[PDB]
């Protein structure tokens, strides 16, 4: 109610307050509770192995030196006063690049409570590093984490606990990933023992299961249809060598074009993937079909009956072998 | 007219002023009237799901600590004095990267009125996230919003409203996006009850309808023409096996190439859209035409009359099926 | 010319000087002459509809409060003194991203003259926004401007004029652009009546004409060559249908490939372009050629005389129709 | 355990501490031990010949001006006090771009010991430059270094050394790169004599060996298969001129397409590489095959026995010559 | 060397020192000797027409106001002290983005000598604009200059010179450009008479000659081979019309594909280049070959002897004309 009285109280609290000293200095470690409200996951990139995360990050502790009485109201002070208070040396272990928004002001909130309780909130957009195993891509299921740790202090000086247990991290439900779909998020709290000593550690881990419909429609289906078309050559009269040659080589060319342009579109992740195995299997299949036709034409003149027998045998073997290969591929990667 | 008198008045007003105290602290919430004058909309990135906007953002309120007498003319102060007054902690809920233009000086305006009225203007460019459902793309209509909220204060301390009813936001017609076309913009003034409590909320949302002519001329028309060309093989005698084989397979190759180049040129949004269904339908059609020719060629030796009848049936079946497919597609996506 | 005396005079002038108060407060508006010396127009990006510019921008204005006497020289002070003066709130209406170079120091020059006049120069690299009309691309003629306006002051307080008349802008001739040749630059001074009174406005506009040689040699010529090659099928014995089918379909494939690759190379602005119209016209022509050949081959057995007549008439019509289409295209767009 | 007593001790330590003077200024050089704990290696781009690194950098030394007695605790101070001390002018010789993360605070640790020993830690993400000789790419083996030097001081003022011997650098094993695989890291400590004087110099070097399986699967195998397909025309009766013409020319087109697409997908370093030699060799082989068929067709009508002999000799020579070329390629570059 | 005495000396020197006043203000100009030690040149971009350069920039002058006595040893100070002295307003005329490396400390050095001599060192990376002409690309040879000039002061107040003559710039030998090869570097010390007076201007120019082997292997050789293959149709019996038509049209397709892929790979610089003329020439050659064959086929039935004569004449005319064109081209650009 009295602006001047509140100002006097705040100035008295700030007077004699040494920001260079943590609260309860020389005593038991000060516990800090952390709450994360994930506004949205911006973008996941396999090329850079990173995901952009936008969130509200709030820390909660108690500083005795800041305890004040006579004003029952919680004091949500202006952000600019935050520079005048001790704050935890919280940082994210695996953020490649992070920043705090500043429009129209720094997205920063300080709230004091009569018992000396301090609440400090930030709005952070951080690009965290998530190493991914893409052997089973695009049928992959990644597990991307965000780590939180104190920088200078140890467990003897500061301890981290999740504020609210499994309810501490909110907003997972409303996250919209156009390509992925969040399956499960977990919170872990523990201590990491470096050679220097023990440090607090908090981990927020999501598991993301990748959508597959787009890759089935746009990637696998063209290859399957090209492989099927390659078998048209079998039901062709052997005398019409020109048409069979044109069909086989054109299907091979189409397979090469789709493979290379998919590689161009798909991320440049340099190692083997399931999609690569399937595409090379289809390519080997069409190549073998053309080779079989060449063998048929070669032995066609000497033993036409054996050539016809080979052609009709391939008419069954090639679709059968392709189906068997597809069954093996789907079982292995599902 | 006396600059010394004005300087004395300003020094008196700033003397003892506490930036940490909102106007009428401990009393009624302070009303804030916000206006946005949009300069232009830069880009609408579907890949990153965000739009870039530039606007003059003005906040209007009253602070009694700044009321002065004797000077009828309003005080248009330098932008640096804004660092010494109190300003609302306005922030944007769905922004990813925003900044204030500072050339040549920071684009910040402070205007004080004799009755303590304060007007505070910025020139802000922001990249606001906007989740897009591109299933009906490119025939889709999107709805991109901009949310404005007080980061620290609650509805008990501050209240937002649009200064000027629905005339608060201007320049919508002056926006000229080459790609989209603005349909309707709405201003919403509400309250949101988070776990902490109630916050004001001002939402300015546009609905954009994507222009279609470019995709009609550049994407659908070539696919339709290739589909039509695939039907040429029907008006060919079965003897010209090489001719029909080459025609069908080259139409298939052309379809694949145009599909791949459209996929690469179009945004890499990795899920099924309308255009992809259309392209796969056309590809299925050319595949079926080639397969039909193969079947006719195989059965022509045994039952030439039956094969000729099947071909002449296909001559009309294929265009009819394609027309039905197009009708179904263009009803399902209109 | 004593260094200590000069320092004392400068301190005295800065003593009792209020930055927040404009000169001639509550009196005549302060005139501000402006000069621009353009160093180099970096790039003109059509995709982002913007252009990068680098220039020397100088503001020249009288100031009674800074008048000094007894020193004949015009003081040239460090940039770090400019923060202690009053400067006009000049900004640019349509700069997406503008900044001032700061290596090895801020490119800011302050010069004071005994009569109280002040010269203030900056070196600025600004990315201005230029909305382009590409309906006649690449034969377009853009008009890209730069607007200069006061931010918080009105014409009742500050006036902008081009100091030097039509010569106030220099270095336009030395500008070099890979794709454009500057035709004409214009300077305009006016006052724009916003809601909050009038505002001074200085517009500097350029008209840019796009070079056509690269597009002619790289886009239109190959399309014309393939169009001509389409007619080759006309001077072919129709009995050998396989060769003609291959020729027509492969010309269509080549046309599609070049069209897609030009789409990939050319900017991705999604609407109608003259180049697009030309490419679609050529594609339509080759498609019609293949269709005519198919119809001739179909009717070749009913009456060879009619087929030969149709073929020989096509040999005349298609070059004639193509020439007429080219005439229409080059006359409509020029 | 006395807060005010420790504050007094810290103020006394900072009382008269001159930052601008090195410890023991004018006396023996101050030995500085350095440790690096590498968090991760972000990426290794050959396009810019640079790799991004992130690590904790710790400097350990002694300053007599910062020695305290009576307080057994190691004073772990706030980061903001680091600006009031002296720290070595350590810098990296080849950092194109580097920064210190500031979320949630600048990751800067200051720790003081009773004996005046100071430990100073930073979390640095940098972009080191690493020139690469990719002639043997993708079978290359890069040597990428990070060099550390004093910017202003000489060996007479400061002497860098590795703290704790070769164990000064940790986290090498935890580094994971999708494409490479660390073989060995080395630490070098020395002095470098310039014209001005001798500078201490530290060097941390990595030897990265590139993974080869991805390119075997993606690039070499398609080319080998295309070469084998080109060989097919040898086992084709020379009467089928159209068949062999189509086969050879289509194989050439396929080789061109894969060559161009692989050149685009691969990094754009503009000089010769082993993979380029391999692709040009395959192109040479397919060109020779088509030329051989052309010669056989030309001489076929005159001396058919000679033409058949040439074809059957090509049947053996071409696979043999290709095997020899592959042997040369996989012996020289391995 | 006494710490307290040195600190007293430094404080005395800074006592009353005015940064805004240049040394010998109002008197003779102060000569500045500048050395540049180039560490590396990152990249040269034709798309942006600029080169990235990292260097040590050392200025050398004398300010008697800072002259000290009694300390024979030279002094080296923390970079922060540079904020309290006078330094020249040096800048680079043709830069686009420049920054002083600031890890760990700002890469800045200040050294003082008893005679008042000041040495000032920066570690600067800048992207300098170099207007590159690429008519003769890739056989071109560029001349890229970095200009250095004062901003506010003129030749009356300050003069620029190279400290070390032609040895002022070092490290040019160590520069490693994979794309280019440094041929010569020159230093000039001109004066420029702008409308505001005469300014010093130190120019450092490089001449870079582009390495060409990569383009010969990857760009010219495929075109030559395709042109050669286009002549295969000449050694084909005219009866086999299908084979020759397919060969010609497919060679045209391959030429178009390689030209388009080169366009995509080559920098988007939109004006005619030597490589474009060469590719257009090759394309015209294969187009004329196909046209000649078509004319031969048309005239074959009426005058078979003339057709045979034309076919046998082309086998020499086309290779001879192509060799003549190649001679003209490779003599024009070499
Ligand atoms: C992505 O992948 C990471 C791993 O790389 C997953 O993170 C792991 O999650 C599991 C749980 O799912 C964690 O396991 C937990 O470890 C805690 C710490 O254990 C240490 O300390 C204790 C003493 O305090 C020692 O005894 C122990 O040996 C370790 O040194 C435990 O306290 C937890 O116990 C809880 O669960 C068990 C049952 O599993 C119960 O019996 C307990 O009562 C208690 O409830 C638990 O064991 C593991 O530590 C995490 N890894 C790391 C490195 O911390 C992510 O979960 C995954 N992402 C997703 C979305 O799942
Ligand atoms: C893009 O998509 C967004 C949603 O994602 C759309 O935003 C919605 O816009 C509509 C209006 O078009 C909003 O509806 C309005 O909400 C107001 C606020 O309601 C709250 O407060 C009132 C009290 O003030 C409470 O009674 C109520 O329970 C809420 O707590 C209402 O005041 C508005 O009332 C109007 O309509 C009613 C009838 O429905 C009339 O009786 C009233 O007189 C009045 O005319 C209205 O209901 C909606 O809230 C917005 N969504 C969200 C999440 O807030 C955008 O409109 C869309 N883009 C475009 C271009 O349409
Ligand atoms: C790119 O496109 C822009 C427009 O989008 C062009 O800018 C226009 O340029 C023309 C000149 O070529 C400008 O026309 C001039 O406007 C001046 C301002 O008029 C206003 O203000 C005055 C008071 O100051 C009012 O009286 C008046 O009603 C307006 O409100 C006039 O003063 C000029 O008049 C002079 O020339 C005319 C003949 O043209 C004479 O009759 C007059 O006596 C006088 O000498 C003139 O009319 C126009 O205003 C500009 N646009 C804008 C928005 O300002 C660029 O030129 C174009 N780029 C290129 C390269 O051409
Ligand atoms: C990537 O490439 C870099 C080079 O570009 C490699 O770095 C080199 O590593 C070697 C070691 O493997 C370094 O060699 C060492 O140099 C030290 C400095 O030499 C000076 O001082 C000595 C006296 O101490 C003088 O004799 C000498 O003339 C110099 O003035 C030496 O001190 C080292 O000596 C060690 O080995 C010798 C035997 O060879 C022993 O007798 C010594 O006791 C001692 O153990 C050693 O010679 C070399 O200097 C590094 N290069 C540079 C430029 O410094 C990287 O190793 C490479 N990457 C990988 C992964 O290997
Ligand atoms: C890239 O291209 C630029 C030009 O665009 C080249 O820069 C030129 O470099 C040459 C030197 O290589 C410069 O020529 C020299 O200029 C000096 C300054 O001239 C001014 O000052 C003198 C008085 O001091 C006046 O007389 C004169 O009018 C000018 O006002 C001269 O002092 C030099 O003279 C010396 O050499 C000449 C022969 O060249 C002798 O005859 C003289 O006796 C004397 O020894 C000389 O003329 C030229 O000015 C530069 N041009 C520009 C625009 O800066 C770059 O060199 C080129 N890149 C590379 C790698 O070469
Ligand atoms: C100081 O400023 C005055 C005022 O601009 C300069 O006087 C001008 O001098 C030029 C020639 O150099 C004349 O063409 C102008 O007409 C003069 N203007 C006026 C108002 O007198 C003077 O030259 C400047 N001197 C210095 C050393 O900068
Ligand atoms: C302005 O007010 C000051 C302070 O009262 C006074 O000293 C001065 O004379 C006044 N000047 C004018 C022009 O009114
Ligand atoms: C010039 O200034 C110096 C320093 O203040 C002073 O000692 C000297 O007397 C002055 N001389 C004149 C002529 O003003
Ligand atoms: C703690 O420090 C305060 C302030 O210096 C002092 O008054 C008090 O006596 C000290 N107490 C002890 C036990 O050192």
């Amino acid at each position: 109610g009295n602006m001047s009285f509140v100002k006097e109280t705040v100035d008295k609290l700030l007077k004699g307050y040494d920001i260079r000293l943590r609260p309860d200095f020389g005593g038991p470690p000060v516990c800090v509770g952390m709450n994360i409200d994930i506004a949205s996951i911006d973008m996941v990139s396999e090329v850079n192995m990173d995901y952009t995360l936008t969130m509200y990050f709030q820390q909660y502790w108690r500083d005795k030196r800041l305890a004040y009485s006579g004003i029952p109201l919680n004091l949500t002070l202006d952000n600019r006063v935050a520079d005048q208070l001790w704050v935890p040396d919280t940082y994210f272990l695996n953020d490649k690049k992070s920043f705090v928004h500043g429009v129209t002001v720094k997205n920063r909130m300080i709230r004091l409570h009569p018992d000396g309780t301090v609440l400090y909130g930030l709005r952070i957009t951080t690009t965290a590093a998530c190493m991914m195993d893409l052997r089973r891509y695009p049928l992959d299921e990644q597990n991307c984490t965000l780590e939180i740790e104190s920088y200078g202090y140890t467990t003897d000086d500061i301890e981290f606990y999740w504020r609210g247990g499994d309810k501490a991290v909110t907003g997972v439900e409303r996250i919209e990933l156009p390509q992925f779909s969040i399956v499960e998020h977990r919170l872990v709290s523990r201590n990491v023992v470096f050679a220097t000593g023990a440090y607090p550690r908090l981990s927020l881990s999501f598991r993301l299961k990748r959508n597959i419909g787009y890759f089935i429609l746009q990637t696998y289906m063209p290859s399957i249809l090209i492989t099927i078309l390659s078998w048209v050559s079998f039901w062709i009269n052997y005398d019409a060598s020109a048409a069979r040659v044109a069909l086989g080589i054109t299907t091979v060319l189409t397979m090469t074009t789709i493979n290379t342009h998919l590689r161009e579109t798909l991320p440049k992740i340099p190692y083997v993937k399931a999609i690569d195995m399937y595409l090379m299997g289809c390519f080997v299949f069409v190549f073998l079909a053309l080779l079989e036709y060449a063998f048929v034409n070669y032995i066609f003149f000497s033993q036409p009956a054996r050539a016809a027998a080979i052609d009709r045998w391939s008419r069954i073997v090639f679709p059968f072998t392709f189906s068997l290969f597809n069954l093996v591929y789907w079982l292995y990667y599902v």
